[PDB]
């Protein structure tokens, strides 16, 4: 199934789930993938519109590629109801990995009766549930979703364990954008955790990183970074990614700025060209500082002098030229 201008909108808008291979002919990795994609589609006909496999020749349909923000070849996009998923298939390039992935994506995800959302419904055969299902289908990796039917409609967000109060959804449950955004807000915290599992996605968001490195149990530090970012940098959340990392797991980034977990908590920026150190941690409390730190990245002030700064460490988490042709 080769998408084009004429047929794309139909196929995708109606597909419950669509895996789309945006490729190019001259791409070594793409050419490697073609027959793997081919076999997995054959295997995924253990279904029966439910799940469609499709491809885009990004050289034939430049208009299509530019609109799905294809940053490299081959890109594997997931679509649900013709909406593109933010997460890409970033796993092993084998028929099994692929078919498993899709199986995973088509699965559960909600259990009918850590952070927890739960939905209350008259009927699974109703608009609201459809909307809930669709959300849980997107967000199952960030949250755990549950469904209670019958007597024995509403959405409740149950946060981190006891001594933390339930939060009730007040929006329209037939309204998918709002329901989506409410749940998404409760799931995806202002300062997100960076791991190797998710690192690559985070890089492809195209923002420099502002990171707190800290000692896993040290949460005094996370919390104070948490609301300093909130209190000082909200105005700048579209310019920079607020993140936190565990020192032991990221000793290598710490090597770049001549630090060890001993020195943690440490606040740094990784711009994808260089890494920059904030200074004393407790300096976060000084009113201007954190913000100025961010400001200075953007003004070029950090670069300057200080004779050239150390390289990005997090660029290695970004998609590899040993796995993809990379587009600029």
């Amino acid at each position: 199934t080769s998408l084009d201008t004429e047929n794309i909108d139909e196929i995708l808008n109606n597909a419950d789930v669509a895996l789309v291979n945006f490729y190019a002919d001259w791409c070594r990795f793409s050419q490697m993938l073609h027959p793997i994609f081919e076999e997995a589609s054959d295997v995924i006909k253990e279904e029966f519109n439910q799940v469609v496999f499709a491809r885009v020749d990004c050289d034939q349909h430049s208009d299509i590629a530019q609109r799905y923000r294809i940053s490299k070849y081959p890109t594997l996009k997931l679509f649900r109801n013709g909406m593109m998923m933010k997460r890409e298939y970033r796993g092993q390039r084998s028929v099994k990995a692929l078919a498993d992935y899709i199986r995973q994506q088509k699965s559960d995800p909600i259990q009918e009766i850590k952070r927890n959302i739960i939905g209350y419904f008259e009927q699974k055969d109703s608009d609201n549930y459809r909307v809930f299902e669709r959300v849980a289908n997107i967000l199952h990796d960030d949250c755990a979703f549950l469904s209670a039917f019958g007597d024995v409609d509403n959405i409740i967000y149950k946060p981190p364990g006891h001594s933390a109060p339930d939060m009730v959804y007040l929006g329209a449950m037939t309204n998918f954008d709002v329901t989506y955004n409410w749940i998404q807000d409760k799931c995806v915290p202002l300062v997100r955790e960076i791991t190797f599992e998710n690192g690559e996605e985070l890089t492809e968001e195209g923002l420099p990183f502002l990171i707190l490195f800290h000692m896993k149990e040290d949460t005094e530090s996370l919390e104070i970074f948490q609301n300093e970012v909130a209190r000082q940098l909200i105005s700048e959340k579209g310019t920079i990614n607020f993140l936190h990392a565990d020192c032991d797991k990221f000793r290598h980034p710490l090597l770049h700025i001549q630090k060890t977990p001993a020195d943690c908590p440490v606040i740094a920026i990784d711009s994808f060209r260089h890494m920059y150190v904030f200074g004393d941690f407790k300096d976060v409390l000084i009113p201007g500082k954190l913000k100025q730190f961010v400001f200075d990245l953007h003004s070029g002030k950090l670069h300057r002098e200080f004779s050239s700064p150390p390289e990005s460490s997090f660029q290695k988490l970004a998609p590899s030229e040993y796995r993809y042709t990379l587009l600029r």
